[PDB]
């Protein structure tokens, strides 16, 4: 008999063909041939980690910023057809707009005709800043005659004001082959322009999965285009007298694609609430859509996945967190589903590290207590839940110096929707563990040396500064 070599990957596909059989292909999909999109300088600059400092309270080395925006700038700039982006509102601004802006420049100089489709998600006390056709004008003012030679679709959207769902993604892909995710929505949103600049994860890839992510955003369009005269849903701008490009990325590149790597890949998002009501074809039989909406979990997928994922996990788990529980009423606290599995884990002796954001910006005791609670519906008292949890979790917030606080007195803040299982399996997108009912977008990735690349560069040191802050640390014998 043969062994499989992507066990964790397997794991996750067997759940999601049973929650979401009948969005395989558009909203998750399994892909194998890829290639994580790093130089031959640095083999592992796939990972686009924001600033990239440690060991220094005054961030000196902003490496890691400075690559996000060539990277941006190169890959646009190599675009011979599509360029298809989403954020969350605003409108691209300051760094990130000089980079597109310089891309399609690039871009346009080698003679392309490009079409180009900027997708944003509105809160509805956001609404009135975002203002498409403004944003269209400014851009082609920007570009020139580079203009000339670009189709282009501008859109804010909220798919529900009653349950708070508006895109979340963070994606940018060109030609339907390169593809850029993670939790970076704009250069001062993480305070990138600041010598108290927020920690932050994206990834960069090519290949089969890079096309998996526009079809993803085929998904979204396909719904605004329909939605675009509803104002209270969509305001939509195109250049000249262009259409609605609904499924620009169906269109204007294939389906079958060309391997570039040996990466196996799952791309995996989530609808939110009110663009699709329920996958017809799923025969799952598992208000508060993370904990008690059947029909919700079958349109998003992503959260299924995170839960399987941890679920996967043979050895240790980290977790890299803003945070893992929610204050936005009515959202729910927290997910249940997914305590509960962080808690079957310890309680089979599996190891879990829980790293979030500085409540500044106790936040560790609602966590503690939680996983707490959740052992002891599992060991059966809370004396077996502590020792389950005090011999298996570290809990602390972020840091990223020997310094408590950054050398200019504010608190680190970290952004992180990152996942790692085993040194093996890792999630990097944009979808955040606590609850949240947005359109959401991320990889996971199974590949021992890139998840030894993660550990190497983010994780190791992360923790390095961040256990002086631990409220639980079995490593130590810390449980307060």
């Amino acid at each position: 008999s043969a062994d499989s070599a992507t066990p964790h990957l397997d794991a996750v596909e067997q759940t999601l063909r049973q929650v979401s059989p009948g969005l395989e292909g558009d909203v998750w999909e399994r892909t194998s041939g890829n290639k994580l999109d790093g130089s031959a300088a640095d083999p592992s600059d796939w990972l686009l980690q924001t600033p990239g400092c440690w060991g220094d309270d005054k961030c000196a080395d902003r490496v890691g910023t400075k690559r996000l925006l060539a990277k941006m700038t190169e890959n646009i700039g190599n675009a011979t057809r599509t360029v298809d982006i989403s954020t969350l509102a605003p409108f691209p601004n300051g760094a990130f707009q000089d980079a597109i802006v310089a891309g399609l420049k690039e871009s346009a100089a080698k003679g392309n005709k490009l079409k180009v489709r900027i997708l944003v998600g509105a809160a509805p006390v956001y609404h009135m800043n975002v203002m498409p056709s403004k944003y269209r004008d400014e851009l082609t003012a920007k570009l020139g005659k580079a203009a000339e030679n670009i189709t282009l679709n501008v859109a804010s959207m909220t798919t529900s004001k009653t349950a708070f769902s508006w895109n979340h993604s963070k994606i940018l892909v060109v030609d339907g082959q390169s593809a850029l995710t993670g939790g970076i929505n704009s250069w001062k949103d993480d305070y990138l322009d600041t010598t108290h600049p927020v920690s932050d994860v994206d990834l960069a890839l090519t290949g089969p999965a890079a096309g998996s992510a526009g079809r993803y955003l085929d998904t979204l369009w396909t719904w605004t285009c329909q939605n675009k005269s509803n104002i209270a849903s969509v305001w939509f701008a195109a250049s000249g007298n262009a259409g609605c490009m609904a499924t620009m990325h169906k269109d204007t590149n294939p389906k079958a694609s060309p391997a570039t790597g040996n990466v196996p890949v799952i791309a995996v998002g989530g609808l939110g609430v009110g663009i699709k009501d329920v996958d017809p074809k799923s025969t799952f039989r598992p208000h508060d859509n993370t904990n008690a909406d059947r029909d919700y979990d079958t349109v998003n997928p992503e959260e299924s996945a995170l839960r399987a994922l941890v679920a996967s996990a043979k050895s240790h788990i980290e977790i890299s967190q803003q945070d893992l529980n929610a204050t936005c009423p009515p959202l729910p606290r927290y997910d249940i589903r997914l305590y509960d599995a962080l808690a079957a884990k310890m309680a089979a002796g599996v190891k879990v590290r829980i790293v979030v954001s500085d409540p500044a910006n106790k936040s560790l005791s609602e966590i503690s207590d939680t996983l707490r609670n959740r052992l002891a519906n599992i060991t059966g008292s809370q004396q077996a839940a502590k020792t389950a949890m005090c011999s298996n979790l570290q809990l602390a917030t972020f840091r990223s110096s020997p310094n408590d606080k950054w050398a200019d007195g504010h608190p680190y803040a970290q952004h992180h929707k990152l996942v790692s299982v085993d040194s093996s399996t890792f999630y990097i997108g944009s979808k955040n563990l606590y609850p949240s009912w947005l359109q959401d977008f991320g990889y996971i990735v199974e590949s021992p040396e890139a998840a030894k690349q993660l550990d190497a560069k983010l994780l190791d040191p992360q923790w390095k500064y961040s256990q002086e802050t631990a409220t639980v640390d079995y490593a130590r014998g810390i449980c307060n």
